[PDB]
């Protein structure tokens, strides 16, 4: 029955068929049961390990390593000779690799919680219903229960099920709805229907919400809803239905790796078509098995040359530091991906209350009627200062402090500051400052009261604790609070009913004291008080009101007015209906006007700046509050959102203004907005779709349960550190202070991250450009393998990952904050960037071979066959040209690899330093801009050296020390890659940048 709070308690009762005084019967349970289901939020998906190891071979990429394996594997075994030592090394290498990986990818999994699962929390494990099979209540588990149910439910226990109250035992009943409704403080509930069938959650006072609290009473109901039909039910569904997008990264380089896996076996083609020439060959004569045997070696290294095998772990790595280097600055980011997207954030919508401002309310302003002579009036307007919730301040009238004593209008609008209120304070020694206990804007009041003291109590002669509630406690000796009328966003006013303390046997004197917003307060009145005297609301008079009250909220000074009136001719109390909510605003009638109170909740102090650095970004800013428009619009300018003098009339919405519109133009509203205002359940959420249909990157703050679904479907959704654990499960990132600056550096530091990822992801890209290169031109000129995979292999996660992670310490570009959000669409490489890479591979690719080759010539260790091209032959079945001598396996020399193999890691290294800016020469961005870096490269040489020389190593890599005069020579053909990049660079910098 999802309309139970518009129907009665006797329609309720009615429509299940059900007693309230037996419940329903055993059929009926049964029944009930097989039409709604259990009680209960559905499973989620039975992802087993063996199906979780089934996904980490599933990219592309690593089916590739995988096949190069079995081949590697196969070769490996269909293989002569008796070193296996050095034979498997290679297979098993790749298979590790492998395993490591998804190892890994499911040690993430295992670790990881989503939201869905998190809303579970909240579901309580049992239950108490009275069924007609038994007399007393029975406790049952909460997955039992059934809509019809009769229920009972009491302080302490957790809300099993949505449920209509159908009967309160207790004085009163009150429920901790945080949770769902925003609702910090305990809410009072009722039994008499809610008229409206559109009711919004926080209106249904005869509701009681399945995850919810009771905080103090017991109750009776009917249970209206179960499992994904409840309100959190209907927010696990959102949530569930919401599909997330891969970060722009992710997708491009899941683009790469179709188009690397495309470009691999064109390569393997090409080295096919290379070889064509094999086919004009005598049928008889020439080994076939070594003729595959030698594509296939080339198709293993070359898959093993292409992979970029390290970039992973160094994204990891990099993304790993930046986080604990953002927990530092308060911003808990929980998913590594997400410090990608940060960076490209478009538009941020924040929340006011606790985020844009401090939270700490304080009363600013207050006046009274002074007097009314026919077209004359005049009031009296007051300060006061401190703000904080300390009774530390004084009343001002034109900055003169005044004694509040000395007016009486003061007295009574004390009076109703501290009667008509729910909340104290308390001094916490522990911190030694005044803490709240209770709302914000209703200790502020208690704060009022304390420093405006308008008995002159001796107050500093007590303590410090004592000093609190002090005359407070003053004005309670003076009136009985009899009972009082809650809150509701129908008047938009609460009152109490006070009778004189001491007073022995009598019937007059009663009181009502008035709170609430101003309008319908002020609409309520019928006499304006003036000291003590009163008389007749007038026309003229209202407007004086109403100007100042507008004046307030719509200026600089941002307050949140309350209007606080008095009933003098109370109803007697025996004609009044406490439990009927909907008669309290006529109880709340024929009123006489006190007073109005200003508050403020300040602004935090680096807002306005964080503001200005987004305007810089180009990143949009939208504040979601519950202020009125004009006060939303107020704080707006105030804090930069809006200019002070701007026009804003298709910028800011109320919720009500934002329904009304067609999807069209709400879609279209979205695109300009700043400022949305008293917003409904669903606008955040709606709010994010429109943004996103325009390719926004949007952050949306959240804290409850009911914003779970908006942080969910926003691409960077943000938790408050003070806010639920679901909320927090739901986010992208958590504010440790929730402050909206924390946001802004966060998303500084996701672009300081994102350039320095595009330095390592191009520098290491390249590298295996540079490999490709070497692989096919040995291949292209018949010449022996200048490097094998588990060479490449070192290289692309060791000598190459250092750096590559060193580079994520690149400086920040000083500029920024200074340039509008990234474009999702904008590619990693290309164009120059292209040329530049295939240029830089080409030399390497060259270099490599070249630094084998010079070995097999111009080199003494090995033969001087200068240009006697080993290119000829590589089966030693004819064996022509050495002549004399019975030598043929030279060609296997571990000297012209570890040439190779040399060149390769000392360009990287020249290369790494080439990478510290993507334009800037080393001339004007030193090489000393990144001791990380520096530090990075002695390591990997030192590293390379262990390879070199540390018996085991050598043999496996198949390498030998090599000669000063060698080592000299890799330097010679190394360096000059320092000298091709700079040119390229000069090339950027003065004939393209337009
Ligand atoms: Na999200």
């Amino acid at each position: 029955m999802e309309a139970a709070h518009s129907k009665s308690t006797e329609e309720c009762l009615a429509y299940f068929g059900v007693s309230e005084t037996t419940g329903l019967t055993p059929d009926q349970v049964k029944r009930h049961l097989e039409k709604y289901g259990h009680n209960e939020l559905p499973a989620e998906e039975g992802k087993s390990l063996w199906e979780l190891v089934i996904e980490q071979f599933e990219d592309l990429l690593v089916r590739i390593l995988l096949l190069a394996a079995c081949i590697s594997f196969v070769l490996a075994w269909f293989e002569e000779g008796e070193e296996t030592i050095t034979a498997f090394v290679e297979p098993f290498v790749i298979l590790l690799i492998l395993i490591a990986n998804a190892i890994v990818g499911v040690w993430q999994e295992r670790n990881a919680e989503n939201a869905i699962e998190a809303l579970k929390e909240y579901e309580p494990e049992m239950g108490k219903v009275y069924r007609a099979d038994r007399k007393s209540v029975q406790r049952i588990k909460a997955r039992d229960i059934v809509p019809g149910d009769i229920v009972e439910v009491a302080v302490g226990d957790k809300v099993p099920a949505d449920i209509r109250i159908l009967s309160i035992k207790s004085t009163t009943l009150r429920v901790d709805q945080s949770i769902l409704t925003g609702e910090s403080v305990s809410v009072i509930k009722h039994t008499e229907p809610v008229p409206d069938p559109r009711a919004v959650n926080q209106d249904k006072k005869n509701m009681l919400f399945s995850g919810t609290n009771i905080a103090a009473g017991k109750a009776l109901g009917i249970v209206a809803t179960t499992g994904v039909s409840t309100e959190i039910g209907k927010i696990r569904d959102q949530m569930a239905a919401t599909e997330q997008d891969k970060t722009p990264l992710q997708q491009k380089l899941d683009e790469f790796g179709e188009q690397l896996s495309k470009v691999i076996s064109l390569i393997c083609v090409a080295v096919w078509l290379i070889n064509i020439g094999h086919f004009n060959d005598p049928v008889h004569g020439g080994s076939w098995i070594r003729g595959a045997i030698y594509y296939f070696k080339i198709a293993v290294a070359l898959a093993v040359a292409a992979i970029p095998e390290g970039l992973p772990a160094v994204i990891t790595t990099c993304l790993a530091l930046g986080t604990r280097r953002m927990a530092k600055k308060n911003a808990i980011v929980r998913s590594l991906p997400s410090v990608e997207t940060l960076g490209c954030t478009s538009v941020i919508c924040s929340d006011k209350t606790g985020t844009l401002t401090t939270n700490q309310m304080s009363v600013c302003k207050m006046f009274i009627i002074d007097k009314v002579d026919g077209d004359f009036c005049s009031l009296n307007e007051f300060s006061i200062t401190g703000s904080t919730y300390a009774p530390e301040g004084e009343v001002l009238k034109n900055d003169k402090p005044i004694r509040s004593g000395q007016f009486d209008g003061l007295v009574e609008l004390a009076t109703i500051c501290a009667l008509c209120n729910d909340s104290s304070l308390d001094f916490n020694e522990t911190k030694g400052v005044y803490e709240k206990v209770g709302e914000a804007t209703e200790t502020a009041l208690t704060t009022l009261v304390e420093k405006m003291n308008v008995f002159n109590t001796e107050v500093r002669n007590l303590s410090k604790v004592e000093r609190a509630n002090a005359c407070n406690s003053v004005i309670r000796q003076l009136m009985k609070k009899e009972f009082t009328l809650e809150f509701s966003r129908d008047r938009k006013s609460m009152s109490v009913y006070c009778s004189p303390a001491k007073s022995s046997r009598a019937a007059v004197g009663n009181k009502m004291f008035v709170k609430g917003a101003p309008e319908g307060v002020i609409d309520r009145c019928n006499y304006v008080r003036v000291g003590t005297t009163r008389v007749p609301m007038t026309g003229p008079v209202k407007e004086k009101i109403l100007s100042v009250i507008k004046e307030w909220g719509t200026g600089r000074d941002t307050l949140r007015c309350l209007a606080l009136a008095t009933r003098d001719t109370p109803p007697k109390r025996e004609e009044m209906v406490l439990d009927d909510s909907s008669r309290f605003m006529e109880y709340e009638t024929d009123l006489t006007f006190v007073g109005v109170v200003g508050m403020l909740d300040p602004p935090r102090k680096e807002v306005m700046g964080s503001i200005q650095l987004c305007r810089d970004a180009g990143i949009r800013v939208i504040m979601i509050t519950g202020d009125n428009k004009g006060t939303a619009i107020a704080i707006c300018r105030r804090i930069g959102i809006f200019g002070e003098n701007e026009e804003v009339a298709d910028r800011a919405y109320t919720g009500r203004e934002f329904d009304d519109l067609p999807l069209a133009e709400q879609r279209e509203a979205c695109r300009r907005a700043c400022c949305f205002a008293r917003v409904e359940p669903s606008h955040k959420s709606k709010i994010v779709e429109y943004l996103q249909s325009y390719d926004e990157i949007t952050a949306m703050t959240g804290d409850g349960v009911n914003d779970a679904p908006a942080l969910k479907k926003a691409e960077i959704g943000i938790a408050m550190g003070s806010g639920t654990a679901v909320a927090k499960t739901a986010s992208e990132m958590v504010l440790a202070d929730d402050n909206f600056s924390t946001i802004v550096a966060a998303v500084e530091e996701g672009r300081a991250i994102y350039n320095n990822m595009k330095q390592f992801i191009r520098y290491l890209i390249s590298s295996n450009v540079g490999e490709v290169v070497c692989i096919f031109l040995t291949a292209a000129l018949g010449l022996p393998e200048a490097l094998i995979p588990v060479q490449l292999l070192w290289v692309n996660l060791v000598t190459d990952g250092l750096p590559a992670t060193a580079l994520g310490f690149n400086p920040p570009d000083l500029d920024i904050m200074d340039r509008p959000p990234r474009s999702p669409k904008e590619p990693l490489i290309s164009g120059w960037l292209f040329f530049r890479y295939m240029a830089i591979g080409g030399y390497v690719g060259a270099a490599t071979v070249g630094a084998a080759a010079w070995w097999f010539m111009y080199a003494e260790d090995g033969p001087g066959v200068t240009y006697h091209q080993l290119t000829h032959f590589m089966q030693c079945t004819e064996d022509h040209p050495h002549f004399e001598g019975l030598d043929c396996e030279i060609f296997e020399a571990p000297e012209p690899m570890t040439m190779a193999l040399s060149v390769l890691v000392t360009i990287e290294m020249c290369n790494a330093l080439n990478s510290l800016s993507e334009n800037q020469s080393l001339m004007r961005m030193p090489p000393w801009v990144n001791i990380w870096l520096l530090g990075s490269i002695c390591l990997s040489m030192s590293l390379h050296f262990l390879i070199l020389y540390v018996d085991p190593l050598p043999m496996i890599f198949k390498l030998k020390a090599l000669d000063l005069t060698q080592w000299l020579m890799v330097l010679k053909i190394s360096l000059p890659v320092i000298g091709l990049d700079e040119i390229l660079k000069f090339i950027a910098r003065n004939y393209l940048e337009g």
